[PDB]
């Protein structure tokens, strides 16, 4: 019994449509003015958020300690509204999951929910020719237009959709420690 | 709070993918080997059901007593499996509804759910140049590929999706009396 109600609460308060030179993506807002988007979106210095041109104050394309793409880009946005803080719904650790929902919020699909079933910690993925780590996999035929879609179970936001091979879909994990209010160094 | 669980139970036991010369449509099975599909599908003497070629034993393109298109075609299929009988979930009368779900089951979207919000008894619609009666309307930007999609609230199957103008979506009603085990006359 997929957590449709939870998915819908997340979509309603915590997603916007983002558009870059690469097209539209569902965008999950995490806290304050911080959101995520797949790294293949190629975030620049500005982005459209619900068709409003918006200054990108920071964009961090995450990579692990092997210097490998994680496919998550964290963005800080110059806008007035704060996102509801949903960090407490992010998992602490890598995990497998049951009965997940993928939800999309784009111009073409402003509110759509797809039960993808079981989600497994998959690991390595050649993503459009880019070596990528920390991938989650579900046996569902996801399509173009669903990148950035949010993967939830009840009470957890576990990843965002980034790829698919026609039979399976792939999400980059979200972990709680990606967003903890932290320390000082030169990142660009 | 949309009835996602109800929608999912209907999709799981009572839909198949149907494909005609016009493309793929979600197809709702109602009872025995009787199903529905939008009249614009142009059902012939055979149809594909989950990619299996299937004899169409009867196809009745419903019209009202003004001789106007209702956009429902009832089909009787030569296949082994019986549909779970869901006639008791069909409304008796025309009505307006709250918080409906539209669900799609095609090759491209084998399982997708879209909350469309309020559903109003709309009446007349010029559907792709065909005058049509008994239409339901929802303020949601439905797209090509969603025709045949099932419109539910908890406990009722109220219509199938047939059209849209980019801002609103339109479904043809289903009424309980369309499927009551009835009497004798020449219909073709
Ligand atoms: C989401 C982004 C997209 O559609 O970009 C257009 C090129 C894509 C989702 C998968 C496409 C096929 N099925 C999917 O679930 N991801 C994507 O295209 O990844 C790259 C690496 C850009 C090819
Ligand atoms: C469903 C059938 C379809 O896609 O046929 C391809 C021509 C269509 C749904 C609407 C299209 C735009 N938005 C919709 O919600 N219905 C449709 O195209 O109706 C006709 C009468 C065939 C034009």
């Amino acid at each position: 019994g997929p957590g449709f109600d939870f998915a819908q609460a997340i979509m309603k308060k915590n997603t916007v449509v983002a558009r870059t030179e690469k097209g539209e993506f569902t965008m999950l807002g995490v806290h304050d003015r911080v959101a995520v988007i797949p790294t293949h979106a190629s975030v620049g210095e500005t982005i459209y958020i619900n068709d409003v041109e918006t200054k990108v104050l920071d964009a961090c394309a995450l990579r692990d300690l092997t210097d490998t793409n994680l496919e998550i880009t964290i963005v800080k946005l110059d806008r007035n509204q704060k996102f509801r803080d949903i960090r407490h719904f992010l998992p602490r650790y890598e995990d497998d999951y049951n009965d997940a929902v993928l939800s999309v919020h784009t111009s073409k699909f402003p509110n759509m929910y797809i039960p993808v079933g079981q989600v497994t910690n998959y690991g390595f993925l050649n993503l459009g020719g880019t070596p990528t780590h920390r991938i989650l996999m579900y046996n569902f035929p996801t399509r173009a237009g669903q990148c950035g879609g949010v993967v939830t179970t009840t009470g957890k936001v576990i990843g965002i959709h980034v790829g698919g091979n026609g039979a399976q879909g792939f999400a980059a994990m979200l972990l709680h420690s990606y967003f903890t209010d932290t320390q000082k160094h030169h990142h660009h």
